[PDB]
């Protein structure tokens, strides 16, 4: 339960909104900027760790990425924007 | 912005009463049971949205959570009870 107290210090946390927050139109969590999260975030509430093993618990618990929606002409997605739901 | 309108259609909607209203005292919404309006009201108006979500949007627009008062010697707090007021309106 270690891993899920963090998880909501972090996302439930007002002052990390602009690194990862619920998603306005749905029930997933939103990391808007994977560097950017991995940057400022990871290291305040996991010392030493990494997004892949950040994801590898996620999963643990029940959340997985969300299948992106290719964008445009050139079916772009950005890669470093990652969305999280749960299989509830 | 979308949010306020669906906020006001559902908070100014005399049959939403029940699970979110304005407060009899002071200028804040109430809403009496969390639980029951995430089951009963958040649908009707904000389709796959949790509780979190409204929150955060709520804030969004400067609505926050009023300090809980410790109740009796319990110092107790009912945790599905929430009241949010307006920063412009304190």
């Amino acid at each position: 339960p270690a891993f899920v107290n963090k998880l909501w210090s972090m996302v439930n946390d007002k002052s990390n909104e602009k690194f990862i927050h619920w998603s306005t139109s749905g029930e997933s969590i939103v990391v808007p900027n994977r560097e950017r999260f991995v940057q400022e975030v990871l290291p305040k509430y996991f010392k030493h760790s990494n997004f892949a093993s950040f994801v590898r618990q996620l999963n643990m618990y029940g959340w997985h990425k969300v299948q992106d929606v290719k964008s445009g002409s050139m079916l772009s997605n950005n890669d470093s924007r990652w969305e999280f739901e749960n299989e509830r």
